[PDB]
């Protein structure tokens, strides 16, 4: 496999859940006398009291980079175009970095399978994980998720963050006794492309698969910066709901290069009923769930109109006396 | 490879055209005495005079069928729910299956190497390319698309057919002293999967590739039913025009199995002026060039916002002390 | 007011059905043989032998018409680019303008009050009606409407007509003793301008008033040529069922003049248990219903964020102190 | 009229360029020693230092509030959900309603015939005319949309503000000696409504109509969140350059009340070659422009497939013996 691969497997098997780094971003946290809301001047004035660091807002920068640390100096600079909580999360990510360092090296070293750049790639994962759990603070964020039924809008809201971040930290809620839904998180582009799958437990698209059409995540782009959900029912007789919504953040110009994408997150529909997004949707139902597979070459259904190729299992007849709206049936 | 791939190459090898089955069809169009407008008609009782075959409007076919042919009455049940042009494509197809059947088979065995299963898929495309030439004559569907400037919607108007079977026929117009432009069609659906590769000459989606999200064929589903346009510069440095558009044929009833498609047809750039669709864009700029790639792990573009995966022939850059809006990047 | 604001009133007057010319194209469907399926035909046959008129499909007449009628030679010209349905109801509509003369007149001089012109646009209104009553015969609908839980879809499919056909008819089912769902039927385009009403009894848009940014009717082209579907709560506390969808028919050319409408059809809440279009949603619960009003001037919801203008009942408050995202709220 | 309709009329009235306020806001910011980037900081401070004005971040205010000020304590509470831009524009609105209280009363005496109602809404227009101008200063601002060819997302980029915003200012620059692209901007939501209006000169919108459902601005909603583009040309024969795209800033929950709306700008063709949102168009070819009008009832188009409503002017032409594909031809 691969470095990204390596590393999505190395979070996978830790159920996405990192405790001795979650608690040491909570812990930081409390002890530092943090406050939800401007956590970017708070974080700036932690760097400075607790590691020496300046932290500067550069509109020098190139157009591409969202911060700079310049370790001679110890001065972080940081991107002006980001919102503050863009720019919080790049400093808690220098902070997990510098901060952290013994920590996310000892978790790096519970994996001796990593290959040498797969570890690097790891530590990044690792930082960009404090960046979330300090942001984030376990107690307080789950404990605003049940209260709020799981609005990403509203828990992005209260703690100032998109909605990538928000669906980030609900996939890692896995903490012994204090667990949130177990979820699933999927980053898909246009083109069906799925480049980030976290899950708390095992799920038909933790690792591979996810190309079948009738899934909800790939209509994101269909109804673009709305919430699309479904109950979407596997092959194997399993329910899950989905949530998906496109992220669209440019202000690169309008010739500029520009970045699109959805996020999915998805659960067992046993736990559908305590999102907010089931309001409205009847879920005792199993006639209205959707059919869907984890794409068209690894997927059995027998009469999808909707089928792009065959099933790799067995193979069916080919009749030159039929004509037939389900293609590659028999 | 599978034999649906072994049909795709087979065709493919034959640059999408094949001379003798195009020309069995215009010749029999010509010697029926056939008239574009109402082919369906004309078809059921050339069917009726010259192959004893019943053509019969079936209400009680299943919800599913396009046609049933029984060879011990020569009796074919056509569903009422197809339009015209639909009808006359299934009465041709079954045409080229009773009536062309040796020369089919004359045309499969120049593939030595086509699996037994390959050839049943290949004598059903052939009648299928028949059908499509029958429908489509030539000659004057090539005159037709050329003094309409290629406007699909219009042809599909002066000949009673869809969107699709028009990109189809565009696609083969390779007869020698009579070509047509160059095209490659592909029909793609919501997550990407691309079902239908065919190919006037090399392309780069001729026969693998096509997985990047700024190509916007995948951008059709976001705009449905519309005709997209774009001038995309692969990263070689060649230049092509696309124009693509979803097909939505259902019906099926709200809950029922729905089909959705998008086409897509591309060429050199250097054609571009001779398509309505050109009408209004400038095709002598290079800097207003789109630039797309085959998919993100075989894509060696540098400095990518929308990349999903790593490039497999560079080496994956960690900075810890720099963040950047370009994922994977050099 | 104007002549199609005469008309549409002397429709909604009659309860959006005219007893007369319904039972009278459903006699004539009956006497005359006639089967559903391909009625175009069987329409130019009843054409020859019971009027004299001769039907032929003509691919002469300009682009724009689609039909002319030369009573000279009583000759009927049909466009070859339309669909069988379309065909068939071009046919019904002379056959109504030619063979129920005498009883159009009678039920236009039912209304004494209608100006020179609105008379015969009302004669044109009556003779469509007489179409959609003949393509669509009264008892045989009704009861493939209720068989089909009124799915719009499959009932243009059994009837080989479009939507906003089915809709039409749908929204005529008034005969005494074997009344369909009371339903308000609309035709808007992107401009949110409602150039068709139609309704059973009275609704808020029967007449006027329709320009509310939360109704479902203008989300239709958000969603182009999908079924949308909504709970609306009026402010008066009435809550109606809405399904909407684009007609977007062309193949007038890529440059060409398009046209493009979306088609909704309302009902009271307690109707649409019976709708396909109610599966998977909760019915049962007024805190799921969506606010929406008639037009910001005259809906007097306190607390719209989406509010536009301020509603012309009262005045509120205008304060330097405060800042609010419900604009013209107090 | 009504207060708000007196209000759009007054600013129309001044070319939407009010001079005093505008150098008052610049100056302002000079003699401050404001900087752009941060300017909700340095605004907190100009208010303390200068007002004796104490600006808190209140996460208590109720929700749908964007700011409150108590003059008894001159105590400024402003939204923790408002990003940096809006909080500067919060303050600045503040900051023109008790720090140019005395001039904004006197441009309102230049317009006598303002209703009592409408001084106050002029009042509180004027006070966001001030924080455009103070958060986006004239010369910078406009040297700044010379630099980057009118990119709105840029600009917004650039000085740390909203699409709606960067539009807004780029209507206003009529200063003498350094004029801007004369533009119209029209805010609209799904249904059509246009609730604001601004006009650097006369324009067919600057007023009433704008209900073309081919004018692209009403096709925002289609593409959401995607800058649309057109040239259009009104029935007078002049030529326009359109642009617009859809504002939807909420995260008021799945089930809250939503804001939709679109922002349109407008121009001369003639300066369509300024504008970045001009690459790859032709602008030299008038067959190429889309003919659009300001409302069926007043279009006196012949020949518009779209039309919705017959023309006023003309007369309702009825043919029995035809049928066309254009509604109310003349
Ligand atoms: C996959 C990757 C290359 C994508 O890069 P990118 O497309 O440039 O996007 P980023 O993930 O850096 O940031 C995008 C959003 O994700 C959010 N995010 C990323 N990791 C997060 C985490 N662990 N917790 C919370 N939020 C997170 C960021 O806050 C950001 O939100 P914003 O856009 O509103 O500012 C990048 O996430 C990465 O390097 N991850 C670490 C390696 C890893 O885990 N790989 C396994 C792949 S499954
Ligand atoms: C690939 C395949 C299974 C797809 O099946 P499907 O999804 O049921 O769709 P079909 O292709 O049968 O029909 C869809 C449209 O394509 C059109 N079409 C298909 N082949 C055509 C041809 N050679 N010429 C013109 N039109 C054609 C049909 O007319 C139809 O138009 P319509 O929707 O208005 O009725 C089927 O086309 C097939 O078996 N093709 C032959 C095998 C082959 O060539 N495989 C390699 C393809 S990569
Ligand atoms: C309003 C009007 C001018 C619109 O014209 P148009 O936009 O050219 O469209 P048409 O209504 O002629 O036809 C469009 C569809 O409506 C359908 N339709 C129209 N009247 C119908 C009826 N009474 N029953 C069933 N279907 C009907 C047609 O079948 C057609 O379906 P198709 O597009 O798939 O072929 C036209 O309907 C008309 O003249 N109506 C009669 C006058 C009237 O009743 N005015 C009151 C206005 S509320
Ligand atoms: C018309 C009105 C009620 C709309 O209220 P609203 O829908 O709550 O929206 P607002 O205009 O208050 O704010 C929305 C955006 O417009 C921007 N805006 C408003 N006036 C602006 C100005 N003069 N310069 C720059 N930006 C401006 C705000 O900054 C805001 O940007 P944001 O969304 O990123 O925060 C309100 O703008 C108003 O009272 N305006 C003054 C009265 C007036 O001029 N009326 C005639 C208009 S036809
Ligand atoms: S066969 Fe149908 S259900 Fe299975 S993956 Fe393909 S599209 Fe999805
Ligand atoms: S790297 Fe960029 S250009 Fe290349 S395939 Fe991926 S998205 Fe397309
Ligand atoms: S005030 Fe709100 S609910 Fe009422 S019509 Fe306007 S947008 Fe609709
Ligand atoms: S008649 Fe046509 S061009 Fe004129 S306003 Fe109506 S839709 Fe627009």
């Amino acid at each position: 496999p691969m470095p990204f691969e390596e590393v999505r497997d190395f979070f996978y098997d830790r159920n996405n859940y990192i405790h001795d780094l979650d608690m040491a971003a909570e812990r930081m946290f409390t002890e530092s006398g943090m406050r939800t809301g401007g956590l970017d001047i708070q974080l700036a004035e932690l760097m400075r009291d607790r590691f020496g660091i300046s932290v500067v807002i550069d509109d020098n920068l190139p157009d591409t980079a969202k911060r700079r640390y310049h370790p001679d100096t110890k001065v972080l600079r940081v991107a002006h175009w980001l919102m503050p909580g863009q720019r919080a999360f790049q400093i808690a990510t220098q902070l997990a970095l510098v901060g952290q360092s013994d920590l996310i090296s000892s978790i790096v070293a519970t994996d001796d399978q990593l290959s040498t750049e797969a570890r690097g790639v790891a530590r990044i994962g690792l930082a960009n994980y404090f960046a979330g759990a300090f942001l984030l603070p376990y107690r307080e964020f789950h404990r605003a998720a049940e209260q709020l039924r799981y609005d990403i809008d509203l828990l992005g809201r209260r703690f100032g963050v998109g909605f990538e971040t928000v669906c980030h930290r609900l996939s890692t809620l896995q903490r012994p006794r204090q667990r949130g839904i177990p979820f699933i998180f999927v980053r898909t582009d246009k083109a069906g492309n799925i480049s980030k799958r976290q899950s708390a437990t095992a799920f038909h698209f933790s690792r591979v698969g996810g190309s079948c059409p009738l899934w909800v995540v790939h209509d994101a782009f269909a109804q673009p910066e709305r919430i699309v959900r479904q109950v979407a029912q596997m092959p194997d007789g399993r329910s899950y709901f989905w949530v998906a919504k496109t992220t669209a953040a440019d202000g690169l110009g309008y010739l500029g290069p520009h970045k699109n994408f959805a996020v999915g997150l998805g659960c067992d529909l046993a736990h559908a009923h305590k999102l907010v997004y089931s309001t409205g949707v009847v879920l005792d139902d199993p006639s209205t769930e959707v059919p869907i597979g984890a794409g068209c070459k690894i997927c059995n259904r027998t009469s999808c109109a909707q089928r792009a190729f065959p099933y790799l299992g067995g193979r069916v007849a080919v009749d030159e006396n039929a004509g037939s709206s389900l293609p590659y049936s028999s």
